[PDB]
């Protein structure tokens, strides 16, 4: 139940009502790894492109023949397009007006404020709708890089949250399926070759998650 934090997009503002959720949390103050967590798995060239990254998704598509550059449909900006228009039935021509939305909001917003609606508006599962409310639900940690009161979300954590938010119906935190794992695993090496976390870091998330 977001239906307050959904609409029909009149004016790209209507996104600004995320920034009254109770638990909301801005991008600027996150830990860099809790953004780079999402911003690896879901689109690596998120402050370089427009919302559309055609460029670096054609030389990962042509310039090798591996698949080591692909990433998936989506772009953040699409997915906060997506996730603020009312729950609806997948289609070219939904994705196709998301897309043209998504051009409205890098038109109008910075990447730490598209980011900010990204985190706080999208679904992690056990009705939570923001980073802060899942982190505090699954973990009871806190994702505000200021907190001297709450135990700090860790890099597996994140990881954990960033790949949920793709089936996050389906993806158990306490009982990992192996594909739930794989992806997990996934993530926490793309932090690493983007340089959101280091190899003790890496081993310490992979250890944890074995
Ligand atoms: C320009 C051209 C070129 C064309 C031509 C012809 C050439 C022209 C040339 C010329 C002229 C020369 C056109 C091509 C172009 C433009 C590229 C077009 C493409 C076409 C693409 C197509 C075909 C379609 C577009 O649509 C596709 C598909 O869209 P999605 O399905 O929305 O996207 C998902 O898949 C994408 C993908 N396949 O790549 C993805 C990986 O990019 C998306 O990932 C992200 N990160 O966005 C992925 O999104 C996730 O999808 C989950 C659902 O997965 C789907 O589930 C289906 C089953 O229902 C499966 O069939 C699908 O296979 C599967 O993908 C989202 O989760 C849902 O989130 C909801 C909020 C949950 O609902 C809530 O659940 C709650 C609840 O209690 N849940 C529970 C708990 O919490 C615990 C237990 C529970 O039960 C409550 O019940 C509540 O009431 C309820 O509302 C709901 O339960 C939950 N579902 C699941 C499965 O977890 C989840 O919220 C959602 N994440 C986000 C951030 O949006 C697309 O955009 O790519
Ligand atoms: C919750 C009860 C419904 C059973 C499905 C559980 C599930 O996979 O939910 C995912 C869970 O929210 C995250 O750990």
């Amino acid at each position: 139940e977001n239906l307050y934090f959904q609409g029909h997009m009149d004016n790209v503002d209507e996104l600004r009502k995320i920034e009254n959720k109770s638990s909301f949390v801005s991008a600027d103050n996150m830990p860099e790894y809790v953004k780079g967590a999402f911003i690896s798995m879901q689109d690596e060239r998120f402050y370089n492109h427009h919302g559309f990254d055609l460029k670096g998704t054609t030389r990962a598509l042509f310039s090798t023949i591996s698949d080591r550059d692909v990433q998936g449909g989506s772009t953040i900006t699409q997915q906060v397009v997506k996730n603020y228009f009312y729950d609806n039935d997948r289609s070219f021509t939904r994705k196709v007006k998301e897309l043209f939305v998504a051009h409205r909001v890098e038109k109008q917003y910075n990447k730490n404020e598209i980011l900010s609606f990204y985190l706080n508006n999208i679904y992690f599962g056990d009705n939570q709708y923001t980073l802060e409310g899942a982190a505090n639900h699954y973990f009871g940690t806190t994702v505000n890089k200021n907190s001297t009161t709450m135990s700090h979300i860790t890099v597996l954590q994140s990881a954990i949250l960033a790949s949920k938010v793709n089936a996050p119906s389906v993806y158990n935190i306490n009982n990992m399926s192996e594909n739930f794992t794989q992806r997990v695993s996934t993530n926490l090496e793309k932090m690493k070759q983007q340089n959101y976390i280091n190899e003790t870091q890496y081993q310490q998330a992979m250890s944890q998650l074995n």
